[PDB]
């Protein structure tokens, strides 16, 4: 009771162990590995190590079992260091997340146990070529046969898709179309090295180089009946969730990439004389710097509120989309002013800037895209005066 | 301990008091007391007696002893009634604050004792017809004489200027124009029933309409030396901090001018069906509605987060400032987009809406404009970052 | 053959003629019709002998038959006096345009002669309680008795509809709903003495309270056959072809109030001084007033466009709506600024700037909201792809 | 005259040429040449004789002598194809505009007409490595030895400074720090290979990255006081007279960019479909690509004014800041968009859009940054109010 704006000493712990890993062990590498695009391996390891990477994993599965405001805390640090890698991290638990809520105690300890003494990666595979904003169209077939299903489909711009161990899997297992979308689809758990699932080649993008993002092909896969997470037709719903959980840590995401726009503009201002004032001094650009300022903050506090949210036991759909919508405007509104006041050297690809302009974008696009995270807000918002 | 989103109890049972009061005393009468311009006298006073007034004045004082968290709860109530009212009610507590902050027992127990025992009113004087966001450049002067100083000076636009029983009156002390605005100015509380004192008519502004606005001009009046608050040159140092814990409880009624647009806005929406579809139906208008509730919901927790700083014991300035940037301006888009869904509808006197966009626009004025907090907001935020 | 962006000699005589109107007879009285309300039958009366108002009839029907540009560049100058005279004098050229563009040669002479006999008022007879923007959402009948029509219905918000001599009125004529709005729509040119017509009261509004706004219930008024336009179902691209023919107009009348703003502030800008500096030395406010140029700039090049459309022959409805979008918008947004930059006094009835504000309101609602542009640009420029 | 928009045959001449050789030789190579960063001579060539790249060479010379409005035309089409391909193809114009205006007859035939013999390019030299947008405070030492001027300093960013015939050069020759702009520098032609200069390497940037962009180093440079433009003294005023003609043709390319990203994302709006309709059919995706022709038809005409008013004989500077602080915001604003309707895809590589996001960036930054731009329009504005 009563509000708080105050962490705890745990919490406080981890921030600082995310913090200091990101300054002194991302940021030198983070533009060796944007330009290559190679895949961050020995930072992964150390994250792993650090014990800043399957953070939701449940206690009993050798995990941290460690809340989402926490993973948040966390990513917003990892985030300031490179996107790139803070979203390779962030795979496994959006990929884990669906096992974590809605798996039974049989198939967390044998998927949630081997990421936990192993720093091995998995994926969250729902978005087809076909759709990805409305899930509700996939057209992966997962035919039920005896005590197995007949996977078949084609996955796209699926995070660590080249990387996965095992990967979760939305399929439509109602052949009916007229089937509503809460009893249509099944989500499933299926391991990387199984017959019949052609990974593609790493697509080229604008923003997060270093990350895994790749097209998946299923043709005649066969999953485990046992592999199923809730019962059949209960996927839809369980995908929800995991969004539902996970798009705070992404709002964060936002965040991270809007504090390191905000710390290198400034730093630059405060270095950069223009007309004989300081860039700083001219009122324009210190209030370019007060807004970068304003915006990064709020959007700190919307993600915060959103995963306290979750973790108080609350639906937070409301708060989550409105952090996603919010940070993820904000994240892409600093990255261009801080390369604006960078002015023709922020346009150049030695200054740390260019990059956080390229990355941003995507926080308007994946894990919901800003107008879907409208879409929802309003559904939200409505259904409160509705009747 | 960790964060909290949570109200206390006392909390909830003040909101709910407060709510009720707007929800059914306020809000039907606000309409005539705006076109009317008359001194809302009676809200005033059950809002005295239900003890949403002077919720600052100290439980050795006949007081509540409440926050700034406090205030600001029940004033974004009031306000979503009708922020000309609540600015009336308000004006107590910001004269009020600089007794509360600086004023010894003896100025405590008189000055603040009073306001107990029958529903006074008082007000913060200081802006002047050429000074306002440039605090230390008001001419009216305070010259000692014995154990009194005679000021001569005039003020403008003082709110509850002509309906108060006793003023905060910030003053120059130092004749010397060199002399730096820690030690030129000092406050005073002069009483309104002291000669000297000519009090101009009741200013006619677009937007809080009920509220009591005029300037009042001091000819040759004498302040015995005992009114001083801390002493001579305390001046800036004390209204500084005023401003600073009163600026929270300002940008909380802009939250609930906001809230108030929006519930609106939304009430219609539900109502008005154009192409055979409601108006919640066409895409415009849901993302609309939505992008409303967002800056709503982010300025509610701006303010939250200033006031808990201070109730802390924290220096609110940074905070104190995003959030009444934030909230003024966003209170001023919802109020426009309020009257735009309500289209010819509200451009008509018979409704609310155009009402809420004639008063969010002093949100942007008073109490620092947009223009000021950007500039305090960079000065907090660039000396982080130098060395 | 090459562009050219510069006025003949004959026009900028008018321009010079209505700015002298505006700025020397308007503006002082202005002022007090706003405090007032009463229609500015004086000034139209000015207006009318002065020339500048039914500057659209044909000459071989008595009027000038100048052009909508012209119409423009007069009405731009009038609106920076009065939006509220402006609405007024336009009142006229909107009730007008059906019978001009679409009326047989009798009742060109019939009605828009008398017109430059006497300064007599027409309205345009289209929105009803019910529906404006969903125009083909017309509920009026008009039912044939041979040789004369009867129309029974109720308009709602119509400007100079209480000081009309006749009003042009589109009523639905196919009581069948599955009637192709091209075809299910009428129109006629009914005189207010007919009987039935039974005008309803004075509408007080937010802005253009000065200019006369009714509601018109027609219980059984009688229409003579000639009275139609075109031809019965023929009636929806008459108040289509109006519009398209008017929006410029609006919009060009919004661009005087933008004008007038921008004029306003900038002169404040110059005389008021804040730190020891005029408020022009702070680039914050400068680069405000660079900002509010390049809107007025850009919406008086928009609507000079759409102007011209017209009146080289070439449909306009893209470029028009384009301009009514755009022009309406940056109204509210210079109204605004403009107040900010007089601080109190911009919030201040002394002061001009607060009409202006509240004037700009209905630039985004009447004559096609800012929406419903958007919505027919969208359209427009779709169809240069679509197939 | 009289107000016109029609073109002229010639210019509607040019642009079928120009877009017929950009959207049939330029668009299918352009990736290719934004992946290998190749300098385009192919491009050069073809477009040198075509006709359509050192158009404002008069005909005496041997060029086709062409003014500020048909380059515009000529460079908005390119601008459409590749915005790097255009901006070398530009830089010639920025390189010899001072000549042109500035140049004896001696100076001319020797330097525009060795142009216009063979497929040649020029570089405009003024940025240096601490100065760039304050252009008095470049440091470049030009000292006059008898019989001649020798260069001292460094220049930067020099749009094709690797592969320039000659370059235009702007020297401090003044060393007396009191020496006012209006007399302290001086304007030169320097043959490139003019012992001394050491051109450095390709810069890598963001966005136009085949285009040419390096640094240069004069340490010890002799350059005949016949290669000197006017005289010694002026300089600055010239640079400044090149920059006010060149800035519409800046302007135009940004539109080009802009036309390119709606001409993408309009296309993929009316094939892709997400929840059983195509983008289109989406009100937000509607409004968005109606909001994006807005900014594009008016950032079109911002710089067809400002372009007409230089080729009118009477300054532009007011418009040209217009036309390119407008120009340059809105590109960013379209880019991003073509972006986001795109989704996933967007931001993928092997499509248009990403390319044209990352091009954007640099029309707020290069000619004038959009907040120097702003600093233009309000020097000249408030000068018509001051007087
Ligand atoms: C963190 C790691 C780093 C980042 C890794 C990369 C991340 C990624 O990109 S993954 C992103 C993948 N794709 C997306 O996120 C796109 C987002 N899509 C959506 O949000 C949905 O498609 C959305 C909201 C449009 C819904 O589709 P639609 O079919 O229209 O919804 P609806 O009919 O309401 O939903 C179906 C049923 O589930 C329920 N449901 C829907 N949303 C929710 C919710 N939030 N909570 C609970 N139930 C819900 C519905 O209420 C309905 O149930 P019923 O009607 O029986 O009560
Ligand atoms: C709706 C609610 C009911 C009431 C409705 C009506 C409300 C109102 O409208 S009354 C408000 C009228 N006036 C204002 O709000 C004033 C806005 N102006 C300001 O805030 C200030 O003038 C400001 C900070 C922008 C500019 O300060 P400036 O004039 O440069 O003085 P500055 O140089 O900061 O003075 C510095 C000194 O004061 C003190 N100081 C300055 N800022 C602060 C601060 N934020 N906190 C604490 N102390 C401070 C320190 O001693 C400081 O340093 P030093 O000792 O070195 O001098
Ligand atoms: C300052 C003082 C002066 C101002 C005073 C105030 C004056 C006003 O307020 S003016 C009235 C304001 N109201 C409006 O502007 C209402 C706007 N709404 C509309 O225009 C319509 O509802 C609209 C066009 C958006 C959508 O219309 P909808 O009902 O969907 O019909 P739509 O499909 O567009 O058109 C149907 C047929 O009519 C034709 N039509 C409609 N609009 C047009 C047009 N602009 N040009 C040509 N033909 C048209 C269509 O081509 C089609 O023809 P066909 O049948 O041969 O194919
Ligand atoms: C086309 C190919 C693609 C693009 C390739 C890349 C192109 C580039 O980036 S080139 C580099 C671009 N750089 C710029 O745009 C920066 C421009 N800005 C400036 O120079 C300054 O900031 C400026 C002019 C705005 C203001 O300050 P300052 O530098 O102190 O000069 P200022 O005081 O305004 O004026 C000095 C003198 O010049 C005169 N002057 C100013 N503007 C002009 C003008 N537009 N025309 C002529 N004379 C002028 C002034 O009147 C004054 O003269 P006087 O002796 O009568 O006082
Ligand atoms: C690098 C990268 C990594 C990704 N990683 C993952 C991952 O790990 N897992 C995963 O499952 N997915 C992932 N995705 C895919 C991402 O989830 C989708 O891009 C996103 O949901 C949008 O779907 P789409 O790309 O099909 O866009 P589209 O669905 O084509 O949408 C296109 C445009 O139309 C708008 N729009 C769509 N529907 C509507 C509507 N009805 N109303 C209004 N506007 C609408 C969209 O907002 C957008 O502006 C990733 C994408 C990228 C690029
Ligand atoms: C691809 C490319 C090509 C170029 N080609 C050329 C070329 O051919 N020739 C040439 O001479 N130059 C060229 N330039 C350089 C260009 O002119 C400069 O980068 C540009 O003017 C910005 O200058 P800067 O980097 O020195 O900005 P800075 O002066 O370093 O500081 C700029 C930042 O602070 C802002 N700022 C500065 N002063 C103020 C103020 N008083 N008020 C408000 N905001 C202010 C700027 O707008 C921007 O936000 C090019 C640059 C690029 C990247
Ligand atoms: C209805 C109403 C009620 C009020 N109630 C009270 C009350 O209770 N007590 C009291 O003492 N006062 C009160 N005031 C006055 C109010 O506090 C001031 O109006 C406010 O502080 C703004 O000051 P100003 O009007 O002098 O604007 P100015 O200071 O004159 O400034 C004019 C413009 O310049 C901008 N500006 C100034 N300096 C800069 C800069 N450095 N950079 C950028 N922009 C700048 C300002 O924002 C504004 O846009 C009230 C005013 C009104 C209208
Ligand atoms: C002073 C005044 C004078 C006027 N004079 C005239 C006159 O002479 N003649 C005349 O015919 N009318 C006149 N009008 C009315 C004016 O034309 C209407 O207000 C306008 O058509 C908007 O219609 P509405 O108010 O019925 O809004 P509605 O049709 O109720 O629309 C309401 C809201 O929803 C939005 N909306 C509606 N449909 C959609 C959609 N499909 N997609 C997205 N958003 C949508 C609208 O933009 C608005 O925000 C006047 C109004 C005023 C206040």
């Amino acid at each position: 009771l009563g509000f708080s704006f105050e962490f705890t000493e745990q919490q406080k712990e981890f921030q600082a162990t995310a913090r200091k890993f990101a300054r002194e062990e991302i940021i030198p590498v983070a533009a060796e590995y944007d330009k290559t695009g190679e895949y961050p391996v020995p930072l992964i390891r150390r994250a792993w190590e650090l014990g800043l990477m399957n953070t939701h994993i449940p206690e009993n599965c050798g995990g941290l079992g460690l809340g989402t405001f926490d993973a948040c805390l966390i990513s917003e640090e990892l985030a300031y260091g490179c996107t790139g890698v803070q979203t390779a991290i962030e795979g496994n638990s959006l990929g884990q997340m669906p096992i974590i809520i809605a798996g039974n105690d049989q198939q967390k300890k044998k998927y949630l146990g081997r990421m936990t003494e192993e720093p091995l990666m998995c994926a969250y595979c729902v978005t087809e070529p076909g759709a990805g904003s409305d899930v509700a169209g996939i057209k992966t077939k997962a035919e039920k046969k005896g005590d197995e299903y007949i996977i078949n489909g084609q996955k796209m711009w699926i995070t660590n898709g080249g990387k996965a161990n095992w990967y979760f899997l939305l399929a439509r297992s109602d052949p009916d179309p007229k089937a509503p979308a809460n009893k249509a689809f099944t989500g499933f758990i299926v391991e990387a090295d199984t017959p019949g699932i052609q990974i593609g080649r790493k697509e080229l993008n604008m923003g997060q180089r270093c990350s895994d993002t790749r097209g998946i092909v299923f043709e005649d896969v066969k999953v485990p009946k046992e592999n199923v997470l809730i019962g059949d037709g209960a996927g839809f719903k369980v995908a929800m969730g995991a969004f539902d959980k996970e798009r705070p840590v992404v709002a964060a995401g936002a965040v991270g990439l809007a504090q390191r726009a905000l710390d290198e503009a400034t730093k630059y201002a405060l270095e950069r004389k223009t007309f004989g004032k300081l860039l700083v001094e001219h009122q324009a650009i210190s209030f370019m710097l007060a807004e970068m300022a304003m915006k990064v903050e709020l959007a700190r506090m919307s993600y915060q509120r959103a995963a306290w949210e979750v973790d108080s036991g609350r639906r937070n759909t409301y708060y989550a989309s409105i952090a996603k919508a919010f940070a993820g405007d904000i994240a892409n509104q600093l990255a261009t002013d801080a390369v604006q006041i960078l002015g023709g050297n922020g346009f150049n690809t030695e200054y740390p800037v260019e990059k956080l302009m390229r990355d941003a974008k995507i926080y308007q696009i994946y894990g919901g895209t800003s107008q879907i995270q409208r879409l929802i807000v309003a559904r939200e918002h409505i259904d409160k005066y509705k009747n």
